[PDB]
């Protein structure tokens, strides 16, 4: 019997099925085949992302490998799998406040004041430091890729959001769907993926919650992006942005991807930056 710690066809993340009450497709159908479940012997709401009828197999399997090897606070933590036999399931914690970007797009401003958004940032920077420490990419990290909890919690997700989210957000480029806003210039023009590609849609991320998720470069079309930025143009430090994080994008927002820091040195200035100064002061003195 798998289920029994003597076999040795036995897997810790395996789960029973049955310990699942699943309900209704979470946020209207806005993450493709994911659930909100409940996990009985815990009185505990789920995540739990399945696979629609009828090769998206080894994708599957290969994201829930991916997911027993990574363990971090502000990463969403796996809780089990149901892969001995179809219908698939990954099963991850739930997450209150949804999705960042609508949370920061609805938001209660006196409550995410400039000290809750700094705090967010740095928590997807300590995500991100650790996803670079065990060698591993993002490749679409944006707010619309993180989780909001209890006490502005903030998780770093993959929805594989590409082939199912509506609108320009993600466009036909190489063959398969990018989101050219968040997308670093080697990206588009070589395929080249790094942490450093990572390093700059954290730039575009940090300048997401600096405006409470407004959509990047407004105005501008998807076909003048690379060649702006190819020409030294960058997004506009945001109103009441304080000039040492508007500094932190640029730096993330630097053509050659060797110039740009590691997650570690930003997750280092997160937290030297604002050690002795308030963030609050230097927001209510750039406003
Ligand atoms: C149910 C599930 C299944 C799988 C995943 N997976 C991930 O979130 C994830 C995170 C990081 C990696 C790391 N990986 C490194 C390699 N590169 C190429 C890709 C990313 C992979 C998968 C999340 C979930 N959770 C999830 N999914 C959709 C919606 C929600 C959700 C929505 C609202 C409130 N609470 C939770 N929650
Ligand atoms: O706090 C704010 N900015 C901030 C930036 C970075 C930062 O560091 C972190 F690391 F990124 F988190 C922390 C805070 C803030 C305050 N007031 C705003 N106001 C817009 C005009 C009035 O309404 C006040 C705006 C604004 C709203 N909409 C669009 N752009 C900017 C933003
Ligand atoms: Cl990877």
């Amino acid at each position: 019997g798998a289920m029994d710690p003597s076999s040795p066809n036995y897997d810790k993340w395996e789960m029973e099925r049955t310990d699942i009450t699943m309900k209704h497709k979470l946020g209207g159908g806005q993450y493709g085949e994911v659930y909100e479940g409940v996990w009985k012997k815990y009185s505990l709401t789920v995540a739990v992302k399945t696979l629609k009828e009828d090769m998206e197999v080894e994708e599957f399997l290969k994201e829930a490998a991916v997911m027993k090897e990574i363990k971090h606070p502000n990463l969403v933590q796996l809780l089990g799998v149901c892969t001995r036999e179809p219908p698939f399931y990954i099963i991850t914690e739930f997450m209150t406040y949804g999705n960042l970007l609508d949370y920061l797009r609805e938001c209660n401003r006196q409550e995410v004041s400039a000290v809750v958004l700094l705090y967010m940032a740095t928590q997807i920077s300590s995500a991100m430091e650790y996803l670079e420490k065990k060698n591993f990419i993002h490749r679409d990290l944006a707010a619309r890729n993180c989780l909001v909890g209890e006490n502005h919690l903030v998780k770093v997700a993959d929805f594989g959001l590409s082939r199912l989210m509506t609108g320009d957000t993600y466009t036909a480029h190489a063959g398969a769907k990018f989101p050219i806003k968040w997308t670093a210039p080697e990206s588009l023009a070589y395929n080249k993926f790094s942490i450093k590609s990572d390093v700059w849609a954290f730039g575009v991320l940090l300048w997401e919650i600096a405006t409470y998720g407004m959509s990047p470069y407004p105005g501008i079309d998807l076909s003048q992006v690379y060649e702006l930025l190819e020409k030294d143009y960058r997004m506009e430090r945001p109103e009441g942005c304080p000039e040492k994080v508007y500094e932190l994008m640029r730096a993330c927002w630097q053509w050659n991807p060797s110039d740009r820091p590691s997650f570690a040195e930003i997750h280092q200035a997160f937290e030297t930056m604002f050690q002795e100064s308030s963030i609050s002061d230097e927001v209510e003195k750039e406003l």
